[PDB]
């Protein structure tokens, strides 16, 4: 069983949790609670650049989010059939990541910039990203983004749509193919089970999770 | 068929790492220099940019946008991404740390003037105390000429590229890392990297104030 080192929160670990779950892979979590808990991992030599996420899998101590996901994805045949496929898959998920990152960091944002940035994210969603993934689906009219078959692109995209729904339920409304993907994916039995209460799925980060984060990561 | 074609402004930015990867692999490419807000708008209205942004590279029938999507493709094609899934893990771990420090250096110019000093002081701390030791430790782990699999890889090329920008910022920084020093000399001497380094190659100057202005007009920031 792979073993995930992170604090109890979404952060930069959630796309790994959701991709393990979708692959039907069972896993352990070791939760950092304090800054003493992080420093213990550092000291023990466990963290290449002294940072989490880290995952123990197949005898490596794999740090860096993209290093973790690229590996999980090949292992479980969620990374396409060849390097042209990987290429489309990579173009899509990096664009997802780019929006992902704007959402992820919105609460560590200085208070006086908060309104501006939320506004910009919504416009980007409406004008940049959703039209881009709607035009891919419409292009081929298939059930999956790439290769008429399940990949990490579907998993990362649908994950992200849940996060946008929590922001504004109106945003997706003029994107019918995006809605239809959301449903179909959320109905795959492994994804359905992750979305169910009681799973490892993590909630949005409230104020006191943010505070525990400033404590442990010292920002 | 077709040389690859690179769409960017005339500057390092986010295109440079691709320039250095393709030339290291001995791969010739064309370059089309974006020079104005209107030039960018043309490529948007022609349907050329998946997210309306550059870098974009035409290669093998594709219009690849996103640095990492372009680099992963080029690396794979010319056998610079290890020999298996496990080698590809170690490569990605290393080159994502390089990207992290890489990002810090790139966005240095667009800092507010009052924070510039604190944020140079901080780059410098992490280099000395986090990033340089981690790479030195790897090289010392196996005593081998390359970072991964004792065979030339994209991590070697990205680390050495970055080794150059750490030097234009401060020469004293790499000077307590003998193994990083040695790697830099070695890779710089391979025939294709040597030919990227010499005058008149597509290799780009450090970004200046003027060029920070043209970036502002073009990308509208
Ligand atoms: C609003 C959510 C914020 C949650 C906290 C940030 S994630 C914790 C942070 N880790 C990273 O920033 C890792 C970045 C790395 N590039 C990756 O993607 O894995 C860390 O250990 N930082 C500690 C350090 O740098 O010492
Ligand atoms: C200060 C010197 C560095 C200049 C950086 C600007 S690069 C231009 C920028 N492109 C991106 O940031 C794409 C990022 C993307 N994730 C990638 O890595 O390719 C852009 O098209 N901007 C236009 C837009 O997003 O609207």
């Amino acid at each position: 069983k792979p073993k995930l080192h992170y604090f109890n929160a979404r952060g930069r670990m959630e796309s790994t949790r959701a991709l393990l779950a979708a692959a039907g892979v069972e896993f352990e979590e070791k939760f950092i609670k304090s800054a003493e808990d992080l420093d213990k991992l550092r000291n023990d030599g466990y963290l290449m650049f002294q940072q989490v996420p880290m995952v123990e899998i197949d005898g490596m101590k794999l740090v860096q989010t993209r290093a973790i996901l690229n590996y999980i994805a090949s292992k479980y045949n969620l990374y396409g059939k060849d390097i042209k496929e990987r290429a489309l898959i990579d173009m899509y998920i990096e664009g997802i990541a780019d929006l992902g990152e704007m959402i992820l960091l919105l609460p560590v944002c200085p208070p006086e910039e908060k309104d501006a940035k939320l506004a910009l994210i919504k416009e980007k969603i409406k004008n940049r990203y959703f039209p881009a993934f709607e035009k891919v689906l419409k292009s081929h009219g298939q059930d999956y983004l790439v290769g008429n078959k399940l990949s990490r692109a579907d998993i990362h995209l649908v994950e992200l749509l849940y996060y946008v729904e929590e922001l504004d339920s109106s945003l997706i409304s003029s994107f019918p193919l995006l809605k239809a993907l959301k449903t179909r994916i959320s109905n795959l039995p492994t994804v359905k089970k992750f979305l169910q209460p009681g799973s490892p799925r993590k909630p949005p980060m409230d104020e006191k999770s943010l505070e525990e984060a400033r404590k442990i990561f010292r920002f």
